[PDB]
């Protein structure tokens, strides 16, 4: 049974209810376990990219192909948007040709406009502000270990960026406890924190934004990090210095549960945000986490294309 | 049935008779209305692009996929032609691997050479001189409104460029009246004008090349424009002032029929060649026009591949 | 019978026995002659390219499509390797999504690492050091003419580059006599020469590395050359001066058999490494040679995917 969703698009996870998120995760687990069937026969997903990608690009197109459809890679440097065509005109023409769009870009507003002006589904494959498909797969990865979100503690330590934003919203939706530790000056966006906190009031989630990483990871079941300079960001040399106390290393993780697992969206820079010892060690699940991008997105695609 | 064509390639529309063009339009209209069948099962169309594209790139690959075949995007920057491999050599090797080629580039002579040296069909997806697949779709769009080309008047106002050339030839082939207005120094190519006039002698088409835009649009059924600086032309900034009197705006279109429709190949630059008021207003059909790139091209592909 | 191979990967041809190479060539000839069947139904081959390509890029994707599978083009400029992601991390995530990888790049070591860290097959589609699929297709092309490798003489005249290396190892594997002439300072890698000589001891191949092109081509059945400046090279301007005596032209080829045939991997630069008179003349088989990239690689793909 394909999950029914009351949304055309997936831009932040705010669009989904708790029950819809759980249904997507269960359907992804089903698709992971069972023989491939051509549920999206003949369907074409456009894949617009304005930023680098390995996992998102390959997993989306492979997912479509496994479902009997097609992915069409559209480098943003080749589209007439480069030459000043509006996002609205783009949306309207693509709706005549293909069945959905996944877009990865800088401006979140541009993805909102694309969705608004498109008659086909639009999926955010990462913006400066949100990476929802990553957080959906991460929820699946956590659920495969725990079989529940109740009483689970996730600690994110790092920069208050797009990935942090999506994990905050994801955790709040499913009722999972989440702490964030960032350096001063690099907190997650306050409006997104407020939205997560509001959601958490209804679900029982405890969301805390902190500066002390040792306190944040205390008794955590999962520790998550990400790179210190994201694709959207301008360099500060002083940033690297401020982030040193936020590295995920042996000294930090000993404050979490002995049974904790390490998560990272990838790509990773060993000896910056995380040491080789941690990411390549026995508590790391980053490759299975990455694998689940495929399954979680196939569930999302089948549900959105069924509308 | 599938239209029979007496050409391997489609470079300018000169290669087609009136009857063949009408047959293509009727077949496109059939394909637009009827269930997709895999008429090109297993066929691979190579898509060589040396210039930006949204509509041509997406519509050709979607068309192929919808007919059970494949489109293979080939950025010109990645091909060995960028490192000096000849067009002839490229033609000969691609003919061993794939079933047809669509090419968008600068030099029309290059596309002529590709067709001459290739044993597979070659389609011009725009050159500096011709954009024949656009004009074929534009004929289809007109025909859907009028159900005839007899007594219809098309007015093109703008630069004497590739799209103007293809519309001149298309109009002449089907017997439609066409007027052109361009600024002094920007007339369509005189050899192409002569070809169109020669074709028009046989078909009853009245082709008129003018400078005054108000005279050109008088009692028109359709007003068509395009950008002032084509991809073949970035240096030429002077144009922007010269072309201001050629803008499609409320003051201009009142001289056409009250029932006129506005066409534009896209991409468009609002407040340059056309105002938002016109392109976004109730007489604009530019998005249906763009949608018909898909269907007109599918008809062409099935016919060329039938040979 | 699909050939059984005792290797997961194809990086240099060293991985293959003489019997395996012959079996591959026979299978390629069969595939060339016989109707397409979907032997690789559903399979996805990633095609990672850091360098320009026409033949390799098109032939590998067409081959997959013709076998009922898919080729996914991945420009190296768009992958997170560009932003510092390790080859190992890349290998581990791709293995979750797709079924094999073909990679064209600079560093042969990177391709070795990709193969080591990947659970799926890896194929070298050219590196600075080896171009094994080219030499496999070249052996097929020779065998189609001669029906044997015994008593056949191949002469390569040019730069001691990646293609020279692969021809050396190919010739030694099948027992064909091969001579090389290069300028002073541009010999093939001495360790590769040693490996070829060792293989040749077992097979009866005579391999000679020389400076005098007229001596090298004496009584040759085949003459082969390639460009003087490969994609990986930023060689001195003095190089062109040293290469003047090494052009393949009428004066040189008269020293070979009257029945010789000319080979070139392509792309070629007429009037540099070879004259138009030779490459377009009656002894040239370069376009059949390029065509055989398709068939030889389809044989390899099927065999690797089976294993
Ligand atoms: C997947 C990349 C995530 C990272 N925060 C970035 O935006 O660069
Ligand atoms: C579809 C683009 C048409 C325009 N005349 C150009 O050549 O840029
Ligand atoms: C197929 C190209 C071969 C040439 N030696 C190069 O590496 O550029
Ligand atoms: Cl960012
Ligand atoms: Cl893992
Ligand atoms: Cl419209
Ligand atoms: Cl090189
Ligand atoms: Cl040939």
């Amino acid at each position: 049974q394909v999950p029914k969703l009351n949304t055309k698009d997936l831009l932040t996870l705010e669009e989904l209810t708790q029950e819809e998120i759980i249904s997507l995760i269960e359907f992804a687990i089903y698709l992971k376990k069972n023989k491939q069937e051509p549920l999206l026969q003949g369907k074409i997903l456009g894949l617009i990219f304005d930023k680098h990608s390995t996992r998102t690009r390959v997993s989306f197109e492979a997912g479509m192909v496994q479902l009997g459809g097609h992915g069409m890679f559209l480098n943003g440097k080749e589209m007439q948007m480069q030459r000043g065509e509006t996002v609205s005109d783009t949306a309207k023409v693509l709706s005549h040709y293909i069945d959905g769009i996944m877009i990865r870009t800088f401006s979140h507003a541009d993805v909102e406009e694309l969705a608004k002006e498109s008659s086909i589904p639009v999926i955010n494959g990462l913006t400066d502000d949100h990476h929802p498909c990553q957080a959906l797969a991460d929820l699946m990865t956590i659920y495969e270990e725990t079989n529940t979100f109740k009483g689970i503690k996730l600690a994110y330590v790092g920069d208050g960026n797009n990935v942090c934003h999506s994990l905050l919203l994801a955790s709040a939706k499913v009722g999972m406890h989440m702490t964030v530790a960032t350096p001063v000056g690099y907190r997650p966006n306050e409006e997104i924190v407020k939205k997560a906190l509001a959601i958490a009031k209804e679900t029982g989630a405890e969301i805390e934004i902190l500066h002390n990483p040792e306190l944040a990871v205390n008794e955590a079941d999962f520790i998550y990090t990400d790179v210190w300079m994201s694709m959207g960001q301008e360099g500060e040399e002083e940033k690297y210095t401020l982030f040193q106390p936020y590295q995920i290393n042996k000294e930090l993780v000993k404050h979490a549960k002995q049974t904790y697992h390490f998560l990272h969206c990838l790509p990773a820079h060993r000896e910056e945000e995380v040491t080789g010892e941690i990411i390549d060690g026995p508590q790391s699940i980053v490759f299975e986490q990455a694998g689940n991008r495929l399954h979680a997105q196939k569930a999302l695609l089948v549900s959105l294309f069924k509308n």
